[PDB]
């Protein structure tokens, strides 16, 4: 019973935590096997970050210049290199709580948990999901770059963001962990604008399920719609398009609530039609669109 | 930038879970030093539960029947005891993980993380508020029970809530770590009601101010009010009544924004007299009270 934003446990992804210094600048890093992952950005100064040349900005680094701390203990760093955006540390030692791990590239409108952290601390857990602008809207503060954002598989650790900037209107912007950014965005102190931050269809007809299954009931209707129709009513409304695709994955939901998706696809219509009329839906005003049917099904069956 | 509903790191408190059977009833126990904690009503079946004498059903119970197993290792239990609502399982061997702890009952309007468990093992973590009716709004299926809410202060976790219960109603129940249950529900298998579910005034205030400093400011209004004032509009919106302790907690928010405690009241008056028109605050579309403002301050500074 109840349904909540929930983070996966992060005590896995906290044990490689430690913080970067290189000159001034201080940031946390990913300490997987004896390799640690951070932003490159920690080489630059302030005048650097206007428009920095991070090949040549490197070339004034050395191994003994990069300060990786572990807890209390500072690690020792016998190689350096520069891959995208990120910069792999080599150090002398694996890290002993190095979990199973996968480095992925995550899709728009997946979701991930973030460990925030600050001079290689973790400050909190929370649920995130890659908006369909490549933006992701998180809780950063200067020195939280390098914070990473991951899903869990049992006992599997599958990290697929690190943090690295914050555009001028709040929202933020980062990288896989090759260093590749989400989105078109550059490690660059510039005016960047995001685009269209569109709903993502999908997790909304995820959550309207996860409505059902948990009591909230008063939006379903009498009616019916086709892919073609209710795509009319999603561009009008900056939603994301349905696909066939997204039809089959919402298949395990609509089994067990008995609602075929089109239908819960007209629920959905009427929804954005109407409004919510002064009321809510799992304790919201409004259509949550930061659970995936696969965040549904694992909070709905307890899959740990 | 950005605000979001954060959950301490639960690494701490995954190294502490266990799972507990007693009979055919799995739930989950938290491991600390030599005791393991977990719901009295692990020792009941099916039909025990509709009005269940524990002293009668724990005379039937010895050490051997309490089977506790950390991981896929089983642990030795040498003493059992009922401490109110919940059993100390005295095992052999102090929990190696075992964090700085203090056990702590928390006062309504209070927030925790919860790190929802299953056969011992977490499924995701999540930021919780004791509700005003003493219960709270989780997500929680059966096997859930023995899951811990908690707080961090820097190295030390305060374990404040255990769950031990579903009401009909969808919404939960439990204990402290003594046992004592929040509220006036009891561990048995009989309909309770809630209580008025009433909005936190102090954390809707505490989360107005997170808003301002954010840079959601619309609601901002050219006006004023008392608490006397104020109180009288929270009354009609089943809204808890604000105090001089509630502003004297607001007042390093105020500060910071310069906006002061009865400013911010008045802006809540309107919100709640003329609802929020189709707008929304740090993307909610409702008055979200599950943030204290110690949470705010937290949050808003980076605390680690
Ligand atoms: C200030 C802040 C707050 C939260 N998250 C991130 C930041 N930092 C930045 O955005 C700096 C950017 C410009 C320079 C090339 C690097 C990234
Ligand atoms: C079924 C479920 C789902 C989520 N959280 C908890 C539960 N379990 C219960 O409520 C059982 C109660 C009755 C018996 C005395 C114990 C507590």
């Amino acid at each position: 019973s109840g349904f909540r934003k929930m983070a996966f446990p992060s005590g896995k992804v906290e044990g490689c935590m430690v913080q970067v210094t290189c000159g001034t600048t201080t940031l946390n890093g990913l300490w997987l096997d004896d390799v640690v992952y951070c932003p490159r950005h920690v080489i630059c100064t302030s005048e650097d970050m206007l428009n920095p040349n991070y090949e040549d900005l490197l070339i004034r680094k050395s191994n003994h210049n990069f300060l990786v701390q572990a807890g209390n203990v500072q690690l020792r760093v016998i190689g350096h290199s520069m891959q995208n955006c990120v910069l792999k540390l080599k150090v002398d030692t694996a890290n002993p709580k190095t979990p199973k791990y996968k480095f992925v590239r995550i899709q728009p409108g997946q979701t991930f948990s973030v460990l925030a952290c600050y001079n290689g601390s973790p400050s909190g857990v929370y649920q995130c999901a890659m908006r369909p602008n490549f933006t992701i809207k998180g809780s950063f503060l200067n020195g939280s770059c390098g914070s990473v954002g991951f899903n869990i598989d049992y006992d599997c650790v599958s990290f697929c963001y690190m943090h690295h900037m914050e555009l001028p209107t709040g929202v933020h912007a980062g990288t896989d962990l090759e260093g590749n950014f989400y989105g078109p965005f550059v490690d660059r102190q510039t005016a960047q604008a995001a685009g269209t931050d569109t709903t993502i269809t999908v997790n909304v007809l995820a959550w309207l399920y996860a409505a059902v299954i948990n009591g909230d009931r008063w939006f379903l209707n009498r009616f019916t719609t086709t892919l073609n129709d209710f795509n009319l009513v999603a561009m009008k409304y900056n939603y994301e398009p349905l696909t066939q695709d997204h039809v089959d994955i919402l298949g395990p939901l609509s089994a067990q609530t008995g609602i075929a998706v089109l239908d819960m696809c007209a629920s959905l219509k009427e929804l954005l039609q109407n409004g919510m009329n002064g009321r809510t839906i799992l304790g919201s005003a409004l259509l949550e669109d930061e659970f995936t049917p696969f965040d549904v099904v694992r909070q709905c069956s307890g899959v740990t």
